[PDB]
Formats: structure tokens, sequence, C-alpha cells
């Protein structure tokens, strides 16, 4: 679990958004696994706006932060789940890392900012969601 909070807005892995969420629905992307809700309260995360290709993510599964290289944004085939067909997922960002299912929201922070969120994994290797493309976030 977890989520990004910028402003009037919400960003989640949109196979766990929640009932409120879908009520206050901002935008969805099932392709990319995000959904984004407003909310009444003020948002503080600071979005990187950059093309780094390392950083630190949360990872629940271990109680620890890991420092990773990571790749750049792209489709990345994704097996069948509860929440979706096999399918390609886009704007997907590959690591080598420990991930579990519940790893999902972590978020990934390099020195500018946050860049993503936990997505997929296994294997050894950890997805990340990105967000800095979405340059809505901030206005
Ligand atoms: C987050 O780390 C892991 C490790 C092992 C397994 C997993 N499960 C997943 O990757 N998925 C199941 C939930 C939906 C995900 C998606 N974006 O389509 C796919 C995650
Ligand atoms: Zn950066």
């Amino acid at each position: 679990s977890g989520a990004i909070y910028v402003g009037n807005y919400r960003v989640v892995n949109r196979h766990l958004a929640t009932h409120n969420d879908w009520a206050n629905l901002v935008w969805e992307d099932s392709s990319r696994d995000l959904l984004v809700s407003s909310t009444t309260a003020q948002g503080c995360d600071t979005i990187a706006r950059c093309d780094c290709q390392t950083g630190v993510y949360y990872c629940s599964s271990r109680r620890k932060h890991y420092p990773v290289s990571f790749s750049k944004p792209s489709l990345i085939f994704v097996e069948a789940s509860e929440y979706y067909p096999a399918r390609y997922q886009s704007h997907l960002m590959l690591a080598v890392g420990h991930s579990e299912p519940g790893d999902c929201g972590g978020i990934l922070r390099c020195q500018h900012g946050v860049v993503g969120i936990v997505s997929t994994g296994g294997n050894g290797l950890v997805g990340f969601a990105d967000v800095r493309d979405l340059l809505w976030l901030d206005e």
C-alpha cells in the first residue's frame, strides 16, 4: 500500500484504489496502473521533473529503503492477476531489487523528488509506475 499527495491530488495504484478514490476520480489509466483522486487537504510531495535512472525506494516487506538503478519508462509485459488480464503496462521502470505484492504503493525518489510508485515485481525485479511526465500534478 501507499500513495503520493501533491497539491489537491492523491496518486495511488489503480488496482488498490478505494470507493472514495473512484467517487472523487480526476484521471485513471489501466495501462499504467495509476489512478488520481482529489483531496480536501493539501499535498506537499514534490514530483521530480528529470531523467534520473538512480534513486531509493521504500520496501514495506522489509521495513527498509533500498538504493536502485532503474530502466527508462517503457511498455513491459505483465502476467495476469485478479486485477488485470495479461498485457503490456506502459510508463513502467524496472530495477533489480526485492518486492512482494503488498509492496505496491511504495515511493521511489531521486534527489529531485518523487519519481513513481511500486506497481509490479518478482524474480528479484521491482517495477515502478512513473509519474514524472504528469505535468498537471503541480498546476
Ligand atoms: C510489487 O512486487 C510484486 C512482487 C510479486 C508479485 C507482484 N504482483 C504484481 O506484479 N502484480 C499483481 C497486482 C497488479 C500488478 C500490475 N501492475 O498489473 C501486477 C508484485
Ligand atoms: Zn531525478
